[PDB]
DNA sequence: CTGGGTCAAAGTTCATC
DNA sequence: GATGAACTTTGACCCAG
């Protein structure tokens, strides 16, 4: 491989929803979509995202998601 | 490999396993021990066999095992909210 | 290449000592 | 405070197209 996450910075094969990213933040912002999860993430702090700790908070990780451009309409509702 | 309905053994005290727990065939209770462990970085007074019934009688033994049957502190990861 | 699905193995909870 | 049965989420890998 040669691209990187563009969420957590982890190693990535490609584009998902219009990001480079990780098998694990494809997997975990297709499931936030499809069940409407919003989260509130006791404290949420200083939203940083790495591999090791993007398990941490999953608000911090859905808006990186959002804010990095990842796209809800190209998560489809099979 | 390992498949969750599929009877196992845990390779450390021999009870019912659960599946393959940071890289071994392990009871819910084992992993939850090194779990513990690792997470807290406990510290085992202890210093005998690991054994269903004798498993929590000797907890430096119980660790020295889950080692020595190749579970890895590495496998454990970091807390989640 | 991209999407989705699967399910082992990571995670957590808490009743009961 | 420890344990461990039971519960929840993650992500490596497969594969349709
Ligand atoms: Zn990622
Ligand atoms: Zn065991």
């Amino acid at each position: 491989t040669k691209h990187i996450c563009a969420i957590c910075g982890d190693r990535s094969s490609g584009k998902h929803y219009g990001v480079y990213s990780c098998e694990g933040c494809k997997g975990f912002f297709k499931r936030t979509v499809r069940k409407d999860l919003t989260y509130t993430c006791r404290d949420n702090k200083d939203c940083l995202i790495d591999k090791r700790q993007r398990n941490r908070c999953q608000y911090c990780r859905y808006q990186k998601c959002l804010a990095m451009g990842m796209k809800r309409e190209a998560v489809q509702e099979e």
